[PDB]
């Protein structure tokens, strides 16, 4: 599902604030990784992300594959590519408390400048 700015704000409610991430940084982040498509799988190195917060299955997710998964969220992969983001963000909550944003943000500069750019209207 390719979502707009806008209903994710609205689908979002309950994971801006946690770990002091803004509603405007998850959008901004988000639309940098997976362009606000539920579907989105990006191949790495030695694992896949996989959905809107390109959840890998190194560590987090355990996928359909031959990858051995820590699995940590103890979540299939394939429920992070439906378009219910409920299980996805008790997954991104986990991660948020194990990694942190860092995990997002991998050390670079993306989504710290005119965030108030990412708002939908109000919020
Ligand atoms: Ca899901």
């Amino acid at each position: 599902k390719q979502l707009t700015k806008c209903a994710l704000s609205h689908e979002l409610n309950d994971l801006a604030g946690y770990r002091d991430i803004t509603l405007p940084e998850w959008l901004c982040i988000i639309f940098h990784i997976s362009g606000y498509d539920t579907q989105a799988i990006v191949k790495n190195s030695d694992h896949k992300e996989y959905g809107l917060f390109q959840i890998n299955d190194k560590d987090f997710c355990e996928s359909s594959t031959t990858v051995q998964s820590r699995n940590i969220c103890d979540i299939s992969c394939d429920k992070l590519l439906d378009d219910d983001l409920t299980d996805d963000i008790m997954c991104v909550k986990k991660i948020l408390d194990i990694k942190g944003i860092d995990y997002w943000l991998a050390h670079k500069p993306l989504c710290s400048d005119k965030l108030e750019q990412w708002y939908c209207e109000a919020q």
